[PDB]
């Protein structure tokens, strides 16, 4: 599997588990249609998205549902989702993590990319 | 100015100036509609986007376009545009100023909210 | 003002008021000496450690008490301190703005240096 | 080994390969002497630092010689060192994950802590 996201919580020191979000391909006329999507392991991560086949060159988003994560631990967040927006580019073998590091009123997200 | 964005890059140790922004703010009908934009000055900050008055209750964007400023540097990054997606002014009026920390590979965006 | 520093809660979306810390000075023994030290105000700033005549070139240590700032909002954070270390002044005068974003276990540390 | 570091280079988008550490623990007489070492392997991690035995509670630092990455790349960095400096404490069965995101100006450190 050519992607996979991981996402770690800063307040508790921890990964983020049972964080749900979507991945989405951007289309012709500019609109997002639903590609793959699922939650986060007990280890903070999604792994199996996609296939090789499948994930062609084009601009993805992946959308985090962190809000829901964060009310499910009774603390007030700021963002709706933590987005994620790319073009996928072939350029020998590349495998893309996604990371997303949460905190209630900031996040970061790295892609690291390797052959 | 109850919504100011700074963005910094962190490549340089600098602002990043003259990067365009966009904000969108949510209808009725789950479209984006287009709300505000600019672009930022030599200090990194875009000011006077909106008011008081325009600035109601919603879910708003803002897609900072971090794709063309790495490009203009002559680095090919990894995101197409920095996404910001947030509810503002839902327990009444508050100033926001969103920051995003930009690296080719990797960027952060952080709230600091105000009564 | 060569040097100011700027402190930001990620938890609450915020300043980081009354963070102290103390900034040293690499001395000719490799020995860490006092150079300076304060608490940021209501913005989580810090400004008016240093003169440009006092800020010479060197090896600076800036060590922010992250910890009692946490335990005095009833958190048990991961870091003792946040450190950063720099070399300033090296290919002349140069003021150097520093922010920390703190969150119980991440931080990040920024600087933005002009000319 | 309930100590692992992993270093990410936020400007390429890849582990950061070769990067050489130090681990100190904290003495009696405040001075830091020293306790583990190595350099990240090709997937930007270094393992085997230590055994559950010899990493008893105690104040630690983990100073990353960032510096001397950025150098290799050509590239002018901010930090001496990215510096980590915590507490170890026994609460139950704990791995410590302790990450780094460079870049040149900028960096961020990230405990996660697991059981
Ligand atoms: O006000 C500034 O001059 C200033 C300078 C720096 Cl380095 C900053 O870095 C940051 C890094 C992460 C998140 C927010 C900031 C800032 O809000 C910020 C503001
Ligand atoms: O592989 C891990 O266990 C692990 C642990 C931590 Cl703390 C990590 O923090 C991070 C913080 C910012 C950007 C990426 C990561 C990671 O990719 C990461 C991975
Ligand atoms: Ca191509
Ligand atoms: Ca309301
Ligand atoms: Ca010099
Ligand atoms: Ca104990």
């Amino acid at each position: 599997c050519p992607l996979m996201v991981k996402v770690l919580d800063a307040v508790r020191g921890s990964p983020a588990i049972n964080v749900a979000m979507h991945v989405f391909r951007k289309a012709a006329d500019d609109t997002w249609e639903p590609f793959a999507s699922g939650k986060t392991s007990e280890s903070g991560e999604l792994h199996g998205l996609t296939t090789e086949e499948e994930f062609v060159e084009g601009i993805y988003k992946v959308e985090i549902d962190t809000k829901s994560y964060w009310k499910a631990l009774g603390i007030s967040p700021f963002h709706e989702h933590a987005e994620v927006v790319f073009t996928a580019n072939d350029s020998g073998p590349r495998r893309y993590t996604i990371a997303a590091l949460l905190s209630p009123y900031s996040y970061s997200t790295t892609a690291v990319v390797t052959n």
